[PDB]
């Protein structure tokens, strides 16, 4: 049908001119920090991507996109399952039952990561935190499933998609670009372009098209692939407002504009300026590389002599006509240096490096005074902070959903929502205090006049741990003082008959052959 | 048969044009770093 907005080829066309705005930048802000990151894609092989005369923007940036891998995404369980406590005790019979539905999230979010790190997510996400510095705004899209197979995540750096939102936080439409040849296309693709007519080469590339708008009358979104026919009838998805395959990432966001800005675009002029210096201490060097020898021509030297001499052959002539031409700037050398100097030092703070060989240096400065690179945590902090929205919880709410849909997760109730918690963390550090508080009670056990029933509940409740598993209840020791009672009457009750049967099981000895008899032992022994 | 792609002796010929732009970049590339880890291969 006409799908109430046409057509998602033009969709693109009209709104490619407004990533020319980003791009071009990217495509600046990539020339200054390493080029191979970003190219302007008027680009095939050969271009080969000259390196800028500064080494800062392509240090600054992979110890910037790992310190960000290793701060948003460690190796453990960054995400967790909260249920909704109040109502977790309302629908559940306290307390063992409340322990069992954490133990179902704790199922859960082992999983997930058991499936993050076994489809090679850890690599397409630094693939675009790479992406997030340079240039921000990607999208990378989650497929489903359809097996337990191999099945990584495509992303789209700014190339190949264009969406586009409101002024308001939510999007609109999203359009984007493959470019997958012919004999590499989905099976229901190939009955849609021999549909259209006339045959194609095997290495033929095809512009696919998706079209992820917003629907008119319902909040979810709709979802149609096309080729340059109108569409190719494995089309429609209904993919909801929370819960779409298709997130576009944005390093720091700015209202109302339709894509993001990037982190390194923010020092991008200051790059500029640094590259600069080091292009002219660099040149100031090859002109010192070159030995031209300065003869003085009112003098004797002639180097007839000179070049035609051996090793140590006397020639005649006077050493001060033989001067050599040197390049000066003995004192301009040092002014452009240690401007150069500082710029990279006021650098070296805005990515996460620690301060480091160019200076002096000269550290003394030792030794537990460098806790003040936690001003560099701190600083780091501020800036994957925006990135856990728009990352790293729509990353999981497509993730929960698409483990229901193929049976690999367990359904969980409807209840149970998710922080991403830099991971608990919060659970085991407040257990672990409060043990030790409870054992300084240890030397207590005889004290008559101290409650210590109940200031093991004042610690559970200053610090907050929950309750209500955390002591034994009313009943609840008539059952422990038995086991300990059931016990004794086991270990002793079964040490007196084996005494007791055994000391009159052979007496008088005729009943010894007739106690083995019993066992089937004839008269050995 | 036809095998519906052919052949194969003229597909590395009509592909061997594009190993040159990187072929010649790790020429150049190996040069700087150790020459003995990537030859020209007009090498003996």
């Amino acid at each position: 049908t006409g799908l109430a907005e046409d057509g998602a080829k033009s969709v693109y066309e009209r709104l490619k001119n407004d990533r020319a705005p980003y791009e071009t930048r990217a495509q600046n802000c990539a020339q200054y920090t390493i080029p191979s990151l970003f190219p302007k894609d008027s680009d095939n092989a050969s271009t080969d991507y000259q390196t800028p005369w500064q080494a800062v923007g392509a240090r600054g940036l992979n110890n910037l996109a790992s310190k960000l891998m290793l701060a948003l995404f460690p190796m453990q369980t960054w995400m967790r399952l909260t249920i909704s406590e109040y109502e977790a005790k309302q629908l559940l019979s306290d307390p063992d039952g409340l322990a069992k539905v954490d133990e179902g999230l704790s199922m859960v979010e082992r999983i997930i990561m058991n499936y993050i790190e076994s489809n090679s997510y850890r690599v397409t996400l630094f693939e675009a935190l790479k992406q997030l510095v340079v240039a921000g705004n990607v999208l990378l899209y989650l497929p489903e499933p359809e097996g337990s197979n191999y099945n990584p995540m495509k992303l789209y750096r700014l190339s190949s998609y264009v969406v586009q939102r409101d002024a308001f936080g939510n999007v609109l439409q999203m359009v984007t670009r493959d470019q997958i040849a012919f004999g590499a296309l989905p099976e229901d693709i190939r009955k849609a372009v021999e549909g259209q007519g006339g045959e194609k080469k095997a290495d033929e590339t095809i512009d696919v098209y998706t079209h992820i708008y917003l629907d008119e009358d319902s909040g979810e979104y709709l979802r149609y692939e096309e080729v340059e026919g109108m569409e190719v009838q494995g089309s429609d998805g209904t993919y909801p407002k929370e819960a779409c395959p298709y997130i576009p990432i944005r390093m720091v966001r700015l209202d109302g504009e339709s894509y993001g800005r990037s982190y390194i675009e923010e020092y991008l002029g200051d790059l500029r300026s640094l590259e600069n210096l080091q292009e002219a201490i660099v040149k100031m060097s090859m002109i010192s590389s070159k030995v031209i020898g300065l003869v003085n021509p009112a003098g004797i030297t002639q180097p007839r002599r000179l070049t035609k001499a051996q090793t140590g052959d006397f020639v005649t002539g006077r050493p001060e006509d033989i001067s050599f031409l040197q390049l000066e700037k003995q004192a301009d050398f040092t002014v452009a240096k240690a401007v150069s100097d500082a710029i990279e030092a006021r650098l070296s703070f805005a990515f996460m490096l620690n301060s480091a060989v160019q200076r002096t240096g000269e550290r003394v400065t030792a030794e537990e005074i460098r806790y003040v690179a936690s001003e560099l945590e701190d600083t780091l902090g501020g800036v994957y902070s925006i990135l856990s929205q728009e990352l790293q919880l729509p990353l999981v709410r497509v993730l929960l959903k698409q483990l229901q849909a193929t049976q690999q997760i367990p359904e969980l109730p409807k209840e149970a929502v998710e922080p991403t918690i830099s991971g608990r963390g919060q659970d085991l550090d407040k257990l672990e205090r409060c043990v030790t508080a409870w054992a300084a009670l240890a030397p207590m056990r005889d004290d008559p006049d101290i409650n210590l029933a109940m200031i093991k509940l004042r610690i559970a409740n200053a610090i907050g741990i929950d309750t209500s598993g955390i002591l034994l209840t009313e009943e609840q020791k008539q059952q422990k003082m038995a086991q300990q009672s059931m016990q004794m009457g086991m270990d002793n009750g079964a040490a007196a008959l084996a005494q007791g049967m055994a000391a009159q099981a052979t007496a008088s000895p005729e009943a010894m052959a007739a106690a083995a008899d019993s066992v089937g032992l004839q008269p050995g022994i």
